[PDB]
């Protein structure tokens, strides 16, 4: 840091670390000290290739949507330095995860959620049109355009509030075209779809599951899947949404998870009781039974349909009642 790359970008600060490497903030000395973000990919095969893929994906999408009408991050250039791939991006604000966290996990206000959601659904339906599936949607990969605030007070402390809740989607290193190889395991665990967990094959619907999981988190301020074990994650889905359908059970080869034709889960085990305590039927999560909240929850529920063929598409989701107050 103070390190110069490409003889124009001076690292000032670190914005993010990760599997792939890091994202830093740089001053661009040839663009009148204006500021950008640079992703510095680890010098490691699987990350260079995800980065190579990210770049091809993002050139296609810059070609198709040069003005980020569909809210993907804009890549400005790429180069190499000490055999790290380096991707220059427009400078964004905080992730939606970082923002919530830095508010003490105070959920987002429903008006901001409606909007943020609409943008995320717009962005990813645009990928789904170009035969891409993101595979790793989560609040860490949805970032505010800038995250500026008002230090307003409240009697249930000094929270920050969103003037402008515009988002972009980031992280296209895992985005998979329909005609390409599909990795066996995608998504971060808490945002991962049952078809992925059961190894049924996946495609575009898996992103919709993830989106459902994100909206729940924006609303609750915490995850409804607080787990790192696959079977328990399934037991949690059941407690929140009812039994898995027979034909998904019949079709999976993850036999380990099942006894006779039912999840091999003892509800009265220690793990059983942890699930019963942290998880309950979806709608019992609602903090008010007014009309708007019933609509969010009708959507979420549709995004959390077990059967990927039956699950709502983002085409359909973009015409959900929940989205009216926007026009
Ligand atoms: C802080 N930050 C993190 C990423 C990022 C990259 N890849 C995978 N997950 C991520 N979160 C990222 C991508 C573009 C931009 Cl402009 C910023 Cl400011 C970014």
């Amino acid at each position: 840091s103070g390190d110069v790359l490409s003889a124009r970008y001076e690292i000032v600060d670190t914005l993010g670390e990760g599997a792939f490497g890091k994202v830093v903030e740089c001053i661009d000395h040839k663009a009148g000290g204006r500021h950008v973000a640079v992703k510095i990919v680890k010098n490691v095969d699987r990350y260079c290739e995800a980065a190579r893929s990210e770049i091809q994906v993002l050139e296609h999408l810059n070609t198709t949507d040069p003005n980020s009408t569909f809210r993907c991050v804009q890549m400005l250039e790429w180069f190499e330095h000490h055999g790290h791939i380096c991707i220059v991006f427009e400078l964004l604000g905080l992730s939606t995860y970082d923002f919530i966290k830095e508010n003490g996990f105070l959920p987002f206000r429903l008006d901001h959620i409606r909007k943020m959601a609409y943008q995320i659904c717009k962005s990813v339906n645009f990928l789904h049109s170009n035969k891409l599936t993101h595979t790793d949607l989560k609040p860490e990969n949805i970032l505010f355009v800038q995250s500026d605030y008002t230090e307003a007070y409240n009697p249930k402390r000094d929270e920050r509030t969103l003037i402008n809740p515009d988002i972009k989607v980031v992280d296209f290193g895992s985005a998979t075209y329909d005609d390409e190889h599909h990795s066996t395991l995608v998504s971060t665990r808490h945002y991962r779809a049952p078809e992925v967990i059961l190894a049924l094959g996946w495609s575009q619907p898996c992103d919709v599951w993830s989106i459902g999981c994100i909206l729940i988190e924006y609303y609750l301020g915490f995850t409804v899947f607080p787990t790192h074990d696959s079977k328990e994650h399934l037991a949690m889905m059941e407690r929140i949404l009812g039994p898995l359908p027979k034909h998904m059970i019949q079709k999976t080869r993850k036999r380990k998870y099942f006894h006779h034709d039912r999840l091999d889960w003892d509800e009265h085990s220690s793990a059983g009781r942890y699930v019963s305590r942290r998880c309950k039927p979806l709608k019992e999560f609602m903090l008010s039974q007014d009309v708007e909240h019933e609509r969010l929850f009708d959507l979420i529920q549709k995004m959390l349909e077990y059967d990927p063929a039956k699950r709502i598409t983002l085409r359909e989701a973009l015409k959900h009642p929940f989205f009216d107050l926007l026009k």
